[PDB]
């Protein structure tokens, strides 16, 4: 019995439409056709959604571990027993090709089994004190609500990857997903963690756009942590707000990133270009951690510009429901018109054009770009599409110097069969994350995930998940009368 | 023999007058007396600061543990050697009683000598893949260049919190002091890191008008992160620039918090009122810790009142040089006159008078205000100056709303004789430290230290420091092939 009803959205501890008398209709990227229509949440249906929240978490955290921990358990369950028809949802929402969704799926599943066990981790501190009397103490406690924005690209894993870990750790959570996947946005996430037996108003899901709503999600005295994954120009105005508004709170920013792809001449090239395809060309390129450019040294970029179009052309693009399809439609219109708009300016600017897919409705097939500098817009800003330039470099120095040359290090990757000058080369990356020998699309649960610079506040999963949902209170307390000089 | 020449800043590995072409004068709080004269500092000093600090960070973080440790053991001698100078320097610039300048002189060589075990204690990772043939490597590096704006109330110890953990591990600084406050903000600790061997460029001081290099200290591409403790309203906007800048760098805040002094019935009543006289009137007030609000169960709130103000009186408003000072002068006459205002103000929102004391010139006596209420703004804003209100609470209860009811909270304070009440209430407080039958200005090396709501971003102090001033780098390594399908 698959989920129905899915338009009404969970809302201060009931099922019911939003106030905003305005609809959103969500549409399938692929064919247009109308999945379903949702009243739009409200100004007021906000504020209830937090102040349930804030009114039912301390219910949640006073759960033994156990008890919270069987919630996420139960979810590892539903996500096995629902995995089509969750996979389904990612393909049909988000225009995903089924091999992403089934990789979608299964990142969600891990994090959510992982953060199981963070109840029994989390633990508190006992600090000796050089005060006669004094013993000093620290409490590691939820931070309280957490409000969670959530990227259309991954958003079932995105969202997840939050939400997962704060409920496990006493807090309650509300999510503002985006526009163009509210389902997978944890409108669904909202219906497994029911079936899971979640307590309700600790989980509430508050649909509307976020030019609109946004800011009072942010703005809220309500949350103390609003975590974000996202463009730069928004994560910008959100921490901007957070951290400058009228109640101030953390904020966990994940921007774009810029990713680059280092192929160095003593690379094994068929890896390198088998790497660089899947790593530029699952999901369509639409990855916050999907190369970018790449960057081959000079004694060897030639070969790797000729056998990575040779791949290229042999992708195919079409419908996602198929398991053999590696490019999908792109996720609405907009996206694509921008991404036309970059493929127009690489002419403009004098990338030699090594291959052109065509544009077949919302199907936008690769378009690979060579002789491409630093200073070419299809090298600077970051691309949500099949679209990669290459970037030919003469010294190892030069490599790095290109690959640096980016305002987001996020993640990264450097290929080189000298393990040792690879591993140096990656010290030298200003990114957070670097994957030698491999693609730089990397997300494990134990595993810090953040970036650097203009891309990156805070790091996720593990131990540190464990450390940025909760809060640590230090309680220091005097068992004799302290002598005060006045 | 004592130091000289202090008015030339360390900028870009020499000491230099600033470009800026306006001379700014130091002059003490009590007399009016000058101390020296700084050439501040213009946007292009300031340029030249994180230049360098950037250009010479990696022979500094590449250096072994031992020997960054090493002038970090070495400052501490300096401490110790030049004690009375350090002291002498506070009271005159600041203003500072000499209690609370032996105070802050303490604080400062603790947090020097704890923060040299750190190059010895960071540590990175290696973990387990799923993925075969895959090996997970996590480095914990030095963040590059840290940024740090220091207040005037507490500026030696406030800067040293932020500049001696970043040192130790790696990352070289740039210190923007308190105008009011630039040779205890650091041109002083530039000294005696000079002292204790600190090579050239990894310490600079930027003396320059906040509204002048202010936006483009924070806004600047270099620094990885930027420190600041002071006010809210400035607080914001440096939050608002790192966090939505053109370049994004990670920001801890210290704001100044209204912060909660709670007695319940059952305290001690003598213990209660001492902590409160010296929590509050330690450095006249002028501690983000120290208290803003006093919450008293209504069967000991008159009690209460009579004890504090009868020992408020007897605190003597003086010279700071002397020891028995507990009192001295506010920092500068812009502070003065919104703490008059908020006097005055008091008044008008119909607070009762229980004590007022005279001003005479920078000094400013004791204040106190009775049946206060929560939405009054004596009550609701932070004050840093020698000023309280005391609010009567029918319950623990209320107490515990009229505590919380505040939007910002640094640290507070619960007396009870009943251990279990006390810290089964300190955990509902809605602030990042809790001190159960003690006093809220509490500052411990080993202890974490930050504000929660409006008051804070971040943690300072022993492990948290050596969080705060490194960044992890995940580098996997494939040491076999691995299949995509
Ligand atoms: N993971 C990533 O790094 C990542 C993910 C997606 C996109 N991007 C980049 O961003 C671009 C796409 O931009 P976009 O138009 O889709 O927006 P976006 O920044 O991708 O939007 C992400 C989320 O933020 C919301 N949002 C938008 N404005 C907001 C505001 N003022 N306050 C709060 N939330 C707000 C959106 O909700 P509404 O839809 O209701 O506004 C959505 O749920 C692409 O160029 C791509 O490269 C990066
Ligand atoms: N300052 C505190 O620690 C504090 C704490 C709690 C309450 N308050 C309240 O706030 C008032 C006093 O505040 P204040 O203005 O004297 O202290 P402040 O300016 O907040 O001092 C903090 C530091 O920030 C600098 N600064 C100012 N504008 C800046 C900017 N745009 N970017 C970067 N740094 C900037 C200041 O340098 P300059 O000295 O060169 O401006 C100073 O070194 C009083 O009403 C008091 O009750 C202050």
């Amino acid at each position: 019995s698959r989920y129905t009803d899915l338009g009404l959205q969970p809302l201060a501890g009931e099922w019911r439409h939003g106030r905003a008398g305005r609809r959103l209709k969500v549409s399938n990227p692929f064919d247009g056709s109308l999945l379903l229509e949702i009243e739009q949440a409200d100004r007021d249906d906000l504020d209830a959604a937090y102040a349930k929240a804030a009114e039912v978490q301390p219910a949640w955290a006073a759960l033994g571990p156990s008890a919270r921990a069987a919630v996420l358990y139960k979810a590892v369950e539903v996500f096995d027993r629902r995995h089509e028809e969750i996979v389904d949802w990612i393909i049909r929402e988000s225009g995903s090709t089924r091999l992403k969704a089934e990789i979608e799926w299964g990142a969600a599943r891990a994090i959510t089994l992982e953060s199981a066990s963070f109840p029994a981790r989390v633990h508190g501190r006992i600090v000796e004190s050089d005060v006669p009397g004094k013993e000093s103490r620290v409490y590691r406690s939820a931070i309280g609500v957490v409000g969670v924005i959530s990227p259309w690209n991954f958003p079932l894993h995105l969202t997840q990857r939050s939400i997962a870990p704060a409920l496990a750790l006493g807090n309650a959570v509300v999510v503002k997903p985006a526009s163009d996947t509210p389902v997978c946005g944890g409108l669904l996430l909202a219906r497994i963690f029911e079936e899971a037996g979640l307590p309700a108003g600790l989980f509430s899901v508050v649909v509307g756009p976020g030019s609109e709503i946004g800011d009072a999600f942010v703005e809220h005295p309500v949350p103390g942590l609003v975590t974000f994954t996202g463009s730069t120009p928004v994560g910008r105005n959100i921490g901007r707000i957070a951290s400058g508004g009228a109640h101030l709170k953390h904020v966990a920013l994940e921007l774009g990133g810029n990713s680059p792809f280092v192929v160095l001449g003593d690379a094994d090239l068929e890896q390198a270009v088998s790497a660089a395809v899947f790593g530029k060309f699952l999901h369509q390129g639409q990855i916050c951690m999907a190369i970018n450019r790449i960057i081959v040294e000079d004694s060897l970029y030639d070969a790797f510009a000729a056998r990575f179009v040779e791949r290229v052309k042999g992708l195919r693009v079409g419908d996602p429901q198929r398991a053999d399809t590696a490019v999908g439609p792109i996720v609405n219109a907009r996206q694509l018109e921008g991404l036309l708009e970059k493929i127009r300016l690489a002419r403009q600017e004098g990338a030699k054009p090594l291959y052109e897919g065509g544009v077949d409705g919302q199907l936008l097939a690769p378009h690979v770009f060579g002789e491409v500098t630093a200073t070419m817009e299809i090298a600077r800003d970051e691309i949500f599409g099949p679209l990669v330039g290459l970037l030919r470099a003469r010294d190892e120095a030069h490599a790095l110097e290109l690959a640096n040359a980016s305002e987001y290090g996020l993640s990264s990757a450097v290929f080189s069969r000298d393990l040792e000058r690879a591993v140096r080369f990656a010290r030298q990356l200003r990114a957070g994350m670097t994957h030698v020998n491999d693609i730089p699309v990397n997300d494990e649960a134990n595993a810090p995930f953040g970036g650097e610079k203009n891309s990156g506040l805070g790091r996720f999963n593990g131990d540190w998940a464990i450390e940025e949902f909760t809060t640590d209170h230090w309680i220091s307390v005097q068992h004799a009368p302290r002598q005060y000089p006045f």
